[PDB]
């Protein structure tokens, strides 16, 4: 398809706010499970970020973390709702919920791989890692970025779909900045860009779960 937008298919639900916790990871492991059980039920549910943050052993919680393991716990151990374990805005106490949803699995997408990840997004929403540490991202309001990125990957966002404006191709990113950030809380990136490993390394590190 030329253009994909899960926005407008009624599986995304709104941007949500992060805040100073780097739990960036949590949130876009909750946006890439919420959508496929969307795709696959015709049900939207909003899960718990603070679950994985609070209970994820690989990560580190605010210092950062790990969607692919995320996507591991959610295998073995279920997700709860984001009503019943809301998110705090720091780390606490691990607690174990009446679990709403499962996942049986997940997937890597191999590294620098465009051509791969347009396939996988024409079907669902995908975890990536993007290289945020820089005045122009943080600065980001409208259009395809054409801005600097930050040095290192070192922030989870998602990507919802891809489409062209002016011939330009892009990737649409979903951010946990809140809505006052880029579009509505958005940003689109250049697709098949210049930049190896997609612009601002989106390509790097591609995962997706699997239901």
């Amino acid at each position: 398809p030329n253009s994909v937008d899960w926005r407008e298919k009624d599986v995304v639900f709104p941007i949500r706010n992060q805040g100073q916790c780097g739990s960036c990871w949590t949130f876009s492991a909750v946006a890439s499970i919420e959508t496929l059980i969307g795709i696959k039920e015709d049900r939207m549910i909003a899960l718990s970020e603070q679950e994985l943050l609070d209970c994820e052993r690989t990560s580190y919680g605010c210092k950062g973390g790990y969607y692919t393991d995320a996507f591991a716990y959610v295998a073995k151990k279920g997700l709860t709702s984001r009503e019943k374990y809301p998110y705090i805005f720091q780390q606490g106490q691990c607690y174990q919920k009446e679990k709403v949803v499962k996942i049986s699995g997940y997937r890597r997408i191999p590294k620098n791989d465009e051509k791969k990840l347009q396939s996988v997004v024409a079907q669902q929403v995908v975890s990536v890692g993007v290289k945020s540490k820089s005045r122009d991202f943080q600065h980001y309001r409208s259009g395809v970025f054409s801005g600097a990125c930050g040095p290192r990957v070192d922030h989870a966002v998602n990507i919802v779909g891809y489409g062209s404006e002016g011939g330009v191709n892009y990737w649409i990113v979903r951010n946990s900045w809140g809505t006052n950030w880029g579009e509505n809380g958005y940003m689109r990136i250049p697709r098949n860009s210049n930049q190896s490993g997609g612009y601002c390394g989106i390509a790097v590190q591609a995962a997706y779960p699997v239901y």
